[PDB]
């Protein structure tokens, strides 16, 4: 169908697990929107059913920040877009940054952290995206 999207938020402070730190890709346990479960929750990785442009926000909220971070949004695990968050010292940061990209079928997007940590959590974090179109309106 022509109605893709999906929406996916973290509800909680918690620390990031031993395969988060290992993969180092940024986990989003609560998902609000999911039309056409095309977006792997547990993975936390967007798979493109079909060809278009995609659409992709994201907002990294460290509320309890040190050390500055470094996230990503990946396609095929190349690095599109990137954003920065916080200073050494402690402070609240949000990294965020959008981007439409064009996608293939099985196309798969995700966000890593290239830079820093996770410690203190990443509540409130966010991270959705939709189908504009496939491939005049």
């Amino acid at each position: 169908s022509a109605k893709v999207a999906f929406s996916a938020i973290r509800s909680t402070n918690h620390e990031p697990s031993e395969m988060s730190n290992r993969t180092m890709i940024i986990y989003f346990d609560q998902v609000l929107v999911n039309i056409g479960n095309n977006f792997d929750s547990e993975r936390s990785t967007f798979i493109a059913p079909r060809k278009g442009i995609y659409s992709f926000n994201f907002h990294v909220v460290k509320v309890y920040n040190r050390q500055t971070i470094q996230v990503s949004l990946m396609l095929n695990g190349w690095p599109v877009i990137s954003a920065f968050a916080g200073d050494q010292d402690v402070t609240r940061e949000a990294a965020s940054n959008g981007v439409l990209i064009q996608m293939e079928k099985g196309d798969r997007a995700y966000l890593k952290l290239e830079r820093g940590n996770l410690m203190g959590g990443w509540k409130y974090s966010t991270f959705s995206g939709f189908l504009v179109f496939p491939l005049s309106a």
